[PDB]
């Protein structure tokens, strides 16, 4: 069965995908430590959840998106899955359209995270690019961008990054994403938001500007988001899959379809990650101490990004590197070639993606000198 | 895009799907908690596992599984991914057998775990039903099971619970296991094992000597194993889909694409309970606390089937009800009908499912004399 398989295709390191610290670690966060003892301590079963997991996982995961006394909230228009990370919510949702609804194709900026496509093929869905990215004032190209998704077809799916682009650090403007949302409705895409960095923009009531730009004006819409980076919660595999639809009715029966879809998939996702995140979130003490570590988190990134651009100046690189300082979340394109990428892990042992993206979060004060010297070697 | 989607379709409680001690509660076990505050000390990061999970969990899953000192480990031809449960394991066989092979079709006893057949469907696999349970006798029907799987084509999967067979408890003897691994060879079907129960019905090696007599006789087959109810971390979402082929280098590039489907499906698996069972197995006096953990379990269910059977009989049922001694593991037909069942529910607040299943965990000492009453009452 198995003898004609094809094998599937495949110092500093800026090709984490991970946060590190000032002492390039990635500990684990003082208040998801705290609720761990709280759930050792308090625990009295390992029971299955229900297929959408903890209820007030589910609730806080609203609030967080929408916002407390969202109308969305209010009328009961959303219901959300807890699902095994990020991927997983985007696998259920891919899941849950391709067997329930028209959809065909979803539509990914170019560039994206390069796993997107794979989840939507798996689910038999075609993907197809547009335009997003402007090379030469490292911005948003929002008119080729708008272009582009003129060939989208109403019942596409559209899929938007809430915040922190990846790879690109570039967002949309809220002018930018109240254009989108208003073309979106006028085309009849389906929008599904991505997102997997809420805080590390600019806040968490400002990283969902985007999103809720969108909920105002769509009957229906999905988000897949995950608290792998803002809680520190990677390997636990904890995210969500948020359906919105008109009204209570139509979310609710729709809903039972994504839980079958989940049902075939992992059964019931797993609870110690989620638990921590619904412990922090629904307790004022534990979610003020997490909030300053995400903040934490955000300014450091924010420095480095600072550092950066004046250590490049520093080391004479004598190139304008300014867009670095106003872009978003660990990721940007850092302007390098992927022969001088090659360059800078094989002469310096410096990595990035080929794509010359960097993860600002792998720099630190004492590793910044180094690399922008290497940096500059290879301009 | 919502708006037409069909709904999915859907005192004592016997059908209930988890183990229960003499208090009628489902405690983490204390092996567990153990665990639990070791990880909780020493862990330093949440980081990523690697698509396949951690690797001592592994490596320990292959052990129970084939055994210490197994040709099939000596010999590096299998591979284990650290999946979200046995469900997640037997999506994953899915997936990849889908995507990488020939197969079409699952062949599923009938009857079996309702979750099968959504499972394999989901994938795009067809599901066909063989023989298995003579009801006169209570027992298995083996030439029924040998005459529905000779419609079995090569290249088709045949899917055998490792040990106690959900929902009847009737597991094949060894001799009948290797009658199967025999017939198996010669039929060219690809054996997918699905072991959710290993401990509960004889031993941990004796529950494996099926699956080991499968694996002395083929080039290749699946295990997907869960650690959900000899563990007690159901909602931990622990369990492992296991690959095995004719040798390393095939095996590893079937892996390969394994590994594909699990990172379009999760991305990577959840640690938690995971960690909790390799710092357990990998550790001689918490594998020693687990093992008398898992025997008690074993051994209350075994006593928990003699009290049904003698307090019966002592109730007046006048009805041969032995055959509840010899099966294996937490569920059992009891032989009512539909009909009895749901009298059993409305009459006397006794659950069991339609199909006559009960789960003997969920007796006690304390519930057994009301629950004889109220099955005498119905038949
Ligand atoms: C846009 C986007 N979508 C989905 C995901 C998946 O998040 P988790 O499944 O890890 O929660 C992520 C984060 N997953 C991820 C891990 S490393 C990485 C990278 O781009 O280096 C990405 C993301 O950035
Ligand atoms: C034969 C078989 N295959 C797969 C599974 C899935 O196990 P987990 O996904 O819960 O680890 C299980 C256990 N899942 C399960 C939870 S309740 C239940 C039942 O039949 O009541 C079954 C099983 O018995």
């Amino acid at each position: 069965m198995f003898e004609n398989i094809t094998a599937a295709p495949a110092k500093i390191n800026l090709g984490i995908g991970v946060y590190k610290d000032e002492t390039g670690k990635t500990p684990v966060l003082t208040s998801v430590k705290k609720a761990e003892q709280y759930l050792l301590e308090n625990e009295t079963t390992k029971n299955y959840l229900g297929i959408d997991g903890i209820p007030e996982f589910g609730r806080c995961t609203q609030e967080l998106l929408f916002g407390k006394g969202s109308a969305l909230i209010n009328d009961k228009r959303a219901r959300t899955a807890q699902t095994p990370g990020g991927t997983g919510a985007l696998r259920v949702a891919a899941d849950f359209l391709a067997k329930n609804t028209s959809v065909k194709r979803v539509w990914v900026s170019n560039p994206s995270w390069p796993n997107h496509k794979s989840v939507f093929n798996s689910a038999g869905l075609e993907v197809r690019e547009y335009a997003y990215y402007d090379a030469e004032n490292h911005t948003l190209d929002f008119d080729a961008l708008i272009n582009s998704l003129n060939e989208a077809q109403a019942g596409d799916v559209v899929l938007f990054h809430g915040c922190c682009h990846n790879p690109t650090g570039i967002d949309p403007t809220l002018e930018q994403w109240q254009t989108l949302a208003q073309l979106s409705v006028e085309k009849g895409w389906l929008p599904l938001f991505d997102f997997a960095y809420q805080g590390f923009a600019r806040g968490l009531e400002e990283d969902a500007e985007g999103l809720r730009a969108f909920a105002a004006m769509h009957k229906e819409l999905i988000v897949a988001s995950s608290y792998s980076k803002n809680f520190g919660l990677y390997n636990e595999r904890v995210g969500a899959c948020t359906l919105v639809a008109a009204d209570s009715e139509t979310v609710d029966r729709a809903f039972s379809q994504m839980k079958a879809a989940i049902r075939a998939n992992y059964s019931n996702p797993p609870a110690h990650g989620a638990s921590v995140v619904a412990t922090i979130l629904s307790n004022d003490a534990l979610r003020a101490i997490w909030e300053q570590e995400l903040t934490d988190m955000r300014q450091r990134i924010q420095r480095m990004r600072q550092l950066f651009v004046n250590t490049l100046q520093e080391k004479g690189a004598n190139r304008d590197f300014s867009f670095i300082i106003k872009q978003n979340g660990m990721f940007s394109f850092s302007g390098l070639t992927k022969e001088q990428v090659l360059r800078l892990r094989e002469e310096f042992g410096v990595y990035a993606v080929a794509s010359g993206r960097v993860n600002v979060a792998g720099m630190t004060p004492d590793n910044m000198a180094p690399l922008c010297e290497a940096i500059v070697a290879v301009l």
